[PDB]
């Protein structure tokens, strides 16, 4: 049942960026595949396990909303192969290239986001990292979550960070709801078309700010065609207090009912 | 890990049809899912092994062109769950609903169903059964290959059967080329929009005639839009003789080649 590709069957084309312990390419294997490579010479004992970690988590993910893991390879550097997806990251669509997504399916993006998030959590999986960078879009039609570099059972990306986790507490800040906050940011991003804490400029300050209970996100700005129960859902999820947040086995269920209403 | 879905987590709506040793349903499990159930009250020891062999096959196919196997269920009927695809099987689109697919992408359907078929051949998988009834189409894009109920290491769907296999010879007629042959009929189906030998009506005479190499499929039927290189490929795959047929690694790259000579 080895999901390792027999030596050198993979091709690798140009770089597309970076991420969590690697680099990404538009390589070939039985078709088009997205591939993460080490890009290092020798493997660290901690990196060894960081690789072997992401493998065992992705091996658990057979789902139509989770980036389909296809194979791995320790020979010729450490590598992770998934399905290639035509289109771009949700971050690009929203902030880099400014795509005016229509509400009808602007919520359908959030649907599929939770569709997969529910699957992960119910199957023990934590995402930790999250972001809307990791919401890779298939054809502008199917949502797939990728890069499980920080998942379980020194640079960062402060924004999709639960205050509790920003503080640093007890070796175990990351939890179910710690994903749900980061997801709440994604909902917000869709509803606003821009990043949280936009009009400032001090990354270092934000860390302390939200991580102490000051810089709550500005709900009062968002596209006016937003549902009345959506603000309610963005609010419930982005809530500062930990256990006060709602779990995914009720997030999407509260969404797929509101998807019925706005059509008119 | 064990793709066993804990009993009663699944849900099952109206029927979709039959085939492959059960009954097909649109269901729910972290979202929409295609479900093949047993329906039988007491499971057969010959079926028991037919089920488990099917699941052992699906356990090795993480591909964008193979119907993403999601899980199974032994408790409360024997069941298999896989990704739902809004939009129908090709057999319908082509012979039942008669959708007017343009050549630009008619070959793009063919490229994918080879893209997929190559992967299995390479990863040890023989399909045995290979219908246009099995080629499930994701809306208008993404070709994903159907169930493996037969696929290995009373109702027969003749038409997509290599002469050698219609005959029966040595308990071992099903092979690589066998899959390739039936794929060629799928090519014929695409290029004609018609079933093979559609202008007779004696199933139990086609069986003999093709089985003894008298009833060759009519190549002089394909549309005018069809490429000259394509008609060559169909013929090479619809070769009566076993060893004369070309293997998938070759087929795929041969179609890839010709696909970017069409645009004009
Ligand atoms: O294991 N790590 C992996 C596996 C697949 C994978 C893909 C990416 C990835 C990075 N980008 C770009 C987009 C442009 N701006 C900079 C980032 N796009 C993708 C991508 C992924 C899947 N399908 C299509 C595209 C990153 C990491 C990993
Ligand atoms: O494991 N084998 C499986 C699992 C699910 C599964 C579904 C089908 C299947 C049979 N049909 C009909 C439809 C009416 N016309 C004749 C064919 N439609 C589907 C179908 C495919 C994908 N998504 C939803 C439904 C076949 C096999 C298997």
């Amino acid at each position: 049942y080895y999901w390792e590709i027999e030596a050198s069957e993979v091709m690798l084309s140009t770089r597309i960026g970076s991420g969590s312990f690697g680099t990404v390419y538009k390589g070939k294997w039985h078709g088009d595949v997205a591939v993460k490579i080490l890009k290092v010479v020798d493997p660290t004992p901690e990196q060894f396990q960081a690789f072997r970690n992401e493998v065992a988590v992705l091996r658990k993910t057979r789902h139509v909303n989770i980036l389909l893991f296809m194979g791995y390879m320790t020979k010729d550097n450490l590598a992770i192969v998934t399905q290639w997806c035509e289109g771009s990251s949700l971050y690009k669509h929203l902030h880099v290239q400014e795509t005016k997504f229509q509400m009808f399916q602007l919520i359908d993006i959030a649907r599929q986001t939770a569709q997969g998030m529910d699957y992960l959590h119910a199957k023990n999986i934590i995402h930790r990292d999250m972001k809307s960078n990791n919401i890779f879009l298939h054809e502008g039609l199917t949502v797939k979550i990728g890069d499980f570099g920080l998942a379980t059972v020194p640079t960062g990306s402060v924004l999709w960070m639960a205050p509790e986790v920003i503080r640093m507490q007890d070796n175990n800040p990351f939890s179910f709801q710690s994903d749900v906050y980061s997801y709440g940011i994604v909902l917000y991003e869709l509803m606003t078309g821009e990043l949280p804490y936009s009009h400032i400029n001090n990354r270092d300050q934000i860390i302390f700010m939200v991580g102490r209970g000051y810089a709550s996100p500005d709900l009062s700005k968002l596209y006016k065609n937003c549902p009345k129960a959506m603000k309610r859902l963005v609010a419930d999820c982005v809530k500062k207090v930990k256990e006060e947040r709602p779990l995914f086995p009720q997030i999407l269920s509260s969404i797929e009912l509101l998807q019925h209403s706005l059509p008119k």
